[PDB]
């Protein structure tokens, strides 16, 4: 299923930039983002204690 | 512009689930993911060097 996300154009450009910094695809980026996103959130929940 | 990412149902479920753990929308999800992704890598660089 294509994740249809409504993002700003500038923000879209930001995503496009990061996916390109890595050299991967936007799909791979979202895959890595989803995992990094949790690692970050979990780091905040841990640090928040 | 809308991000058109191609994610499997297994992964789509997981993204939508994360967004649901927060209780926010997938728009917010990617907004926060893109920013948290930056801090995630930043936490690896700062620590690494």
């Amino acid at each position: 299923m294509k994740t249809a996300i409504s993002l700003p154009d500038e923000t879209f450009d930001r995503v496009s930039r990061r996916a390109s910094e890595l050299g991967m695809s936007r799909s791979e980026f979202f895959t890595k983002a989803a995992q990094r996103y949790l690692h970050e959130l979990d780091a905040q929940l841990l640090t928040g204690q």
